[PDB]
RNA sequence: GGCGCGGGGUACCGGGCUUGGUAGCCCGGGGCUUCGGCCGAGGGCGAGAGCCCUCGGGGUUCGAUUCCCCCCCUGCGCCGC
RNA sequence: GGCGCGGGGUACCGGGCUUGGUAGCCCGGGGCUUCGGCCGAGGGCGAGAGCCCUCGGGGUUCGAUUCCCCCCCUGCGCCGC
C-alpha cells in the first residue's frame, strides 16, 4: 500500500514542518516513508548559482522515482505550477501507485507575515509574485484535485490526516448491423429525396416512414431488410 | 579541474563541520562543491531501520556518481574500511577525476570525549569498535594513502588547505633476436652436457664459455650465430 | 582485517619481458672509462695487481633468477555490509 | 496561466461508437408499463385525450446530432523552468 503524498503551496506556509510530523506519525504507524524535495540537495552546495538548478531538479526527482518504489515518498516541495505536479504524478502513475495532493492552504497576508517572521530571507513581494502566479490546484486539471487542504493557522490533526491516507493507499490506483441498416437506409432517403424531387412535406413523410420502418424491425438480415425498405418507398 | 575529495574518519571527530568550512572557503574560490554523505538520505526517513541501509547506499552513491560530472563532490562520510574509499575512488576513475583522502585524524580518548559532549547519542563502545575496526589509510595499500591528515584537537586552516587542493586538481589523473640467441645457446649447453658427460669442472668452462661467445656477438645472425656456437664447443 | 595474487629478494638505480646453464634482453634514469667497454655490498688473504667466500632460509638439482615450501620488501584482487 | 485538443450542449441518468434524413446503436445504471413497449424540460391552446412552439447563438442546407465560426459545460495535451 504504497504511495506518492504530493505537497504543495507557496514558502511560509509550513511544508517542511508538516512534513516532518506527518511522516513521525505516519511512521508511529508502521509505515516506511522518507521525505524528499529539491531543497535536499539545494542546501548540500555552499552558495546557490542558477546553474545548479538543472542538476538539483534531475537528482531530486531520480531520488523520488527510486524512493517510491520501496517506500511512501512525502514530497516537500512548493509545487506551484501544475506542471510540476503532473511530474510527479507521473512517476506514481509509472509504478502504479497511490497519491494524494496535499494543499497546505493560507491567505497572502499570514504569507507575508510567516515570511517578515522568518526574517523575510525572501522579498515579500516573491511570495507575492509565487501568489499570482500560483495554480489552484484541480482549478484546471481534474487529476490536480487536492485529496487534502490544510489550514496552517489553525491547529492541526495528524492522527486524521494518517487515517485518511492509509485509508487511501488502500485502493487500486485510478490510471455493425443495427448501424449498417441505419445508416443505409438514410442513404436511401437521400436519393429518393434528391432524385424523386420530392417536395418539404413528402420529405418529412418518407423520413418519418424511415423512423417507424425502423422502429418494426427492432421487434433480421440486412439485405433482406433493405429491399423491404426500398420496397415500403415505392408503394408509399 | 574536477575532483573527489574523500573524507575519512570516526564520528565524532568533525567531517561534516569540516566539510561546511571547506566547502564554503573553496566555494569562495568560485569552485563548484556540492557535500554529500549517507545522512543525506539516512535522515529523511522518520526513524531507522536496518532495511533502510540498502537504499541510502545505492541512492547516496548515484547521487555522488551523478555529481561527480559536473562538480567537486566532498563526500561526508566515515569511510572505515578501505574498500569504501575503493567503491568511493571507483567513481572517480569512473568519470577519470583526480582523487583527495583526507584523513580527520583524533585519539580514541579526543573521540570519547566527543561523543561524550554530544551526549553520546552512540554508545562510547561503538566509537571503541568503529576505533578496533578502522582500516588506516594508506596501511595496505598505496591508492589508499591520505593526501592530507588533519588535526581535529587544533585549530585548523582552510585557507591552506584550499590552496594544497586545486594544487592538486591540476593534476590529470594517475590511473626477440637476443633473447632467442640467448635461450637458445642455453639449449645447446644442456644437450652438450648431458649427453657430451661432462664433469663439474668442464661443465663451468662450457658455461663460461657460453657467457663469452655471448659478450662477443653483442660487439648478427641467429642461425648464423648459432652454427657459430656448436662449433666453438666442437673445438673447446 | 580475512583469504589471495603479481613483481623483487644477482650485483649502478627504476620498470617490463624471457629463461633449469652460474643468468639474459628491452625501455627509462645515473656513473666510470682513451679505444673497447665497464659498475653493487659484507667478510678473508694480498704493499699492489689481483685471488677466495657470501648475497633471506630451506629442497628438487651437476647446476635455481627460473620449479617447490617458509619469510622479508613491493604493488595489487576480491571481501570484511 | 498560454496555446490547443476530445466529449456534451436531443430529450431517463452515465460512458463509448456510427451518421447531412428530423437521429441511431453498443455497455453500465434507473423509471413507468398488461401485452407491446415506453420516458426529459419551458411556454401556448385544450375539462380531457390530445395539438402547436422551443432546446445556447450564428451559417452552409430542403433538412445540422454530424460540416463551419462564436460561446457554455466536461475531460484532457503540451508548456509556463
Ligand atoms: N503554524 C505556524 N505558525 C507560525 N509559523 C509557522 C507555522 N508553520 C510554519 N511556520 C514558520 O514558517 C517558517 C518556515 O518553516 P517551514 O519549513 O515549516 O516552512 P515551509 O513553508 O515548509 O518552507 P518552504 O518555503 O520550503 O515551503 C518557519 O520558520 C516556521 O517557524
Ligand atoms: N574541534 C572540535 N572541538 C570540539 N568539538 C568538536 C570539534 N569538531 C567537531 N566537534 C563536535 O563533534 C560533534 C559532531 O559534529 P560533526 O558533524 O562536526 O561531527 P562528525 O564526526 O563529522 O560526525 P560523523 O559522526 O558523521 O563523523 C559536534 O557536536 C561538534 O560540536
Ligand atoms: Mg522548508
Ligand atoms: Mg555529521
Amino acid at each position: 500500500d504504497i504511495m506518492l503524498i504530493i505537497l504543495t503551496g507557496l514558502p511560509g506556509v509550513g511544508k517542511s514542518t508538516f512534513s516532518k510530523n506527518l511522516a513521525k506519525i505516519l511512521s508511529k504507524n508502521n509505515i516506511d516513508v522518507i521525505v524528499l524535495g529539491s531543497d535536499l540537495i539545494r542546501e548540500s552546495f555552499p552558495v546557490w548559482k542558477e546553474k545548479y538548478e538543472e542538476f538539483i531538479k534531475k537528482s531530486t526527482y531520480r531520488l523520488i522515482d527510486s524512493a517510491l518504489k520501496n517506500y511512501w515518498v512525502i514530497v516537500d516541495d512548493t509545487n506551484y505550477y501544475n506542471s510540476m505536479r503532473r511530474d510527479l504524478i507521473n512517476i506514481a502513475k509509472k509504478y502504479n501507485k497511490n497519491y494524494a495532493i496535499i494543499y497546505l492552504k493560507a491567505s497572502l497576508d499570514v504569507l507575508i507575515r510567516r515570511n517578515i517572521e522568518r526574517g523575510e530571507k525572501i522579498p515579500n513581494e516573491v511570495i507575492k509574485k509565487m501568489y499570482e502566479k500560483f495554480d489552484e490546484p484541480g482549478k484546471k486539471y481534474k487529476w490536480d484535485e487536492p485529496f487534502l487542504i490544510i489550514d496552517t493557522t489553525k491547529d492541526i490533526d495528524f492522527n486524521e490526516i494518517a487515517k485518511k491516507l492509509i485509508e487511501k493507499s488502500k485502493e487500486i490506483p485510478k490510471f455493425n448491423i443495427s448501424d449498417k441498416i441505419d445508416k443505409e437506409t438514410r442513404k436511401i432517403v437521400s436519393e429518393y429525396i434528391k432524385s424523386k424531387k420530392l417536395d418539404k412535406d413528402k420529405i418529412k413523410e418518407v423520413v418519418e416512414l424511415r423512423k417507424e420502418f425502423l422502429k418494426k424491425i427492432k421487434k433480421v438480415d440486412a439485405d433482406r431488410v433493405l429491399k423491404e425498405f426500398k420496397d415500403l418507398l415505392n408503394s408509399y
